[PDB]
């Protein structure tokens, strides 16, 4: 049996066939509670009170010790390396040889020689992969994500991770800390005082990310929980959590760029058979027989703005042949309130030979990566909706997706919503029908934004 993805993949058939019909199930964000209150008071708190956000669970940890850390990191990031010291973060952005993101994470300077890692497995994976193959002097300390479902098992993570988000965050953030704390600029990481231990922080109306050894967690979440009670914290569950990138902007979920091509053979076959290239799923109305289709470049899904070309790093060169003014552009879509009614009712319709797709809330994604086509009014494929749900705070239906470089701001497009032929194997797809759900073009983090109206609809010239 296979070992490895690119065994995997030889035995397997089609690249696209298999992920669209994995048998992995979910992609869960694990251990903390669904719900301490309410998903929907929870979201609205993050908007117009406080929360603090569990982050402990559902991101890989990759500790990094050595000479020779900064020197890995330098040689696969698109980002900029100059001038980076420590208690400064980055948004690490890795492409492959031919340009297309493999994943990205938070990657903390903690100290000379000392950095982590904090995202999901595909980066882990291929930092690890580098680290181990390319003679790099460093130390790697791999934290996984905890089990999906640890049904009653202790779970056991190296540190705890919170965030304390919202209106009211920094008045929670200094009564936690006995006194005014400086609020640093974006990114920038120092510390704080909670429960009379020293807690490192990252700057996040601010908020801040913090974290600790494990044994203190709950020493801290009690700590922040009755601090912030005077102004309204609550605690924000895991169904509601992954939401809020919708109403943010930051897709989670390219497909790790990894699986054609002979400049990463030698990946494939070093990557497990269980590991979340091999083993994971996409989902969504998007079908294509080219794995390639599925691709996405930094340009794509707005890191554009990371790209420097002041260093040598994997894939520059094909980095450097792209034209950045044609891309895709990650966009807002909005979707239509009386199509997603129109979805729901379907439910309770016990007449009709089949339903729409369940869009369950308040986040619909039915796979590790979500691949939904966007089309015009012409059925011209016009972009890829790659995350998908619910805002409480907008009433209304939200993706991120990459779309066509010239459609204006405003446009209304359809997102293709549901898999074709009753739906893939996929074991979150119950059987359904596709709809074209009716969306607007906004901006991102999301803005509420005009339908432009044009004379049969928006196509492409
Ligand atoms: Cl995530
Ligand atoms: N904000
Ligand atoms: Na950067």
């Amino acid at each position: 049996t296979p070992t490895n993805l690119e065994q995997v993949l030889a035995a397997g058939g089609n690249t696209v066939e298999m992920l669209r019909n994995s048998q992995i199930g979910a992609y869960v964000y694990p251990v903390v509670a669904p719900e301490f209150s309410n998903w929907r008071t929870e979201q609205w708190a993050w908007r117009n009170s406080a929360v603090l956000f569990d982050q402990t669970h559902h991101m890989v940890d990759l500790y990094i010790r050595g000479k020779d850390a900064l020197k890995l990191l330098s040689d696969t990031m698109i980002n900029s390396p100059k001038g980076w010291e420590p208690n400064k973060a980055k948004q690490y952005v890795p492409v492959t040889p031919y340009g297309h993101v493999i994943g990205d994470g938070i990657i903390f300077y903690l100290a000379e020689e000392e950095f982590v890692y904090v995202g999901r497995a595909p980066a882990a994976n291929w930092l690890m992969y580098h680290a181990q193959t390319g003679g790099y002097n460093v130390d790697i300390v791999h934290d996984d994500r905890s089990p999906s479902r640890p049904m009653g098992k202790p779970v056991q993570r190296i540190s705890w991770r919170f965030q304390i988000q919202g209106p009211k965050a920094w008045d929670v953030i200094e009564k936690l800390h006995g006194g005014t704390l400086e609020k640093l600029k974006f990114f920038n990481m120092a510390e704080m005082n909670i429960a009379g231990m020293k807690i490192r922080t990252l700057r996040h109306a601010p908020g801040l990310e913090i974290w600790g050894p494990y044994e203190t967690q709950e020493k801290a979440r009690n700590a922040i929980l009755e601090a912030g009670k005077e102004f309204g914290l609550i605690p924000v569950g895991s169904r509601a959590y992954p939401s809020n990138t919708l109403e943010s902007g930051w897709i989670p979920s390219p497909l790790p760029a990894i699986y054609t091509g002979d400049k990463l053979k030698a990946y494939r076959e070093w990557l497990p058979a269980n590991s979340y290239e091999a083993s994971g799923a996409i989902g969504g109305s998007f079908v294509s027989s080219n794995i390639e289709d599925y691709y996405v470049n930094p340009y794509e899904i707005g890191y554009g703005p990371f790209v420097k070309f002041d260093h040598d790093f994997i894939g520059r060169d094909a980095l450097e042949a792209i034209d950045p003014a044609t891309q895709r552009k990650k966009v807002t879509l909005a979707w239509n309130g009386d199509d997603m009614a129109k979805i729901y009712a379907s439910l309770f319709d016990t007449e009709a030979d089949a339903h729409y797709k369940f869009f369950d809330l308040p986040l619909a994604n039915y796979a590790n990566t979500n691949a939904d086509a966007v089309l015009d009014a012409a059925g011209n494929v016009v972009g890829m909706s790659m995350f998908t749900g619910y805002s409480y705070n907008e009433k209304r239906a939200l993706s991120l997706a990459t779309i066509d470089h010239e459609i204006p701001v405003g446009t209304e497009l359809t997102v293709l919503w549901g898999e074709e032929n009753g739906g893939t194997r996929k074991t979150t797809v119950e059987p359904h029908k596709q709809m074209a759900v009716r969306a607007v073009v906004s901006p991102v983090p999301y803005s509420v934004t005009a339908r432009e109206t044009y004379e049969g609809g928006w196509r492409k010239a």
